[PDB]
């Protein structure tokens, strides 16, 4: 698996945000985190179009999780191992921040989506605002 610079800070954001909130596992919803933090990939402005913010998932994040060496849960792994597949679907050899995004949106379960589901995101919305963006010109 080879990763965009965006990308990667992504995936230091949801470390980050992991251990801000006292978890050693970082979940599907760090990795959710991560993306809207980053800021200028395709994940963090589809995000921000669909009506989600930073403060606004975080915000939700901590209301479902609370507070509580450091490690993936099965499901964040699974959903990095997911980005690969929807990077080449997309005709890219790395997956950049809109990979994970979709990866995370087709594995469609977990925290993250329990966080989607209550702040009024339908996957299926968010998949179709992602690629909205990838085809623009």
């Amino acid at each position: 698996g080879r990763f965009t610079e965006r990308a990667q800070k992504v995936l230091a954001l949801a470390q980050e945000e992991a251990l801000r909130l006292g978890h050693n596992n970082i979940g599907t919803e760090h990795i959710l985190l991560g993306l809207v933090r980053e800021g200028e990939g395709i994940a963090a402005k589809a995000l921000q179009a669909l009506g989600l913010g930073s403060e606004k998932i975080q915000k939700e994040v901590e209301s479902l999780i609370g507070r509580a060496t450091i490690h993936y849960t099965p499901r964040a792994k699974k959903v990095i191992e997911l980005s690969m597949d929807e990077a080449r679907k997309l005709g890219h050899s790395y997956v950049g921040t809109e990979h994970i995004l979709l990866g995370l949106i087709r594995e469609g379960e977990g925290v993250a989506a329990r966080v989607l589901n209550n702040l009024g995101v339908s996957l299926n919305k968010a998949r179709q605002q992602v690629l909205q963006l990838l085809g623009n010109n």
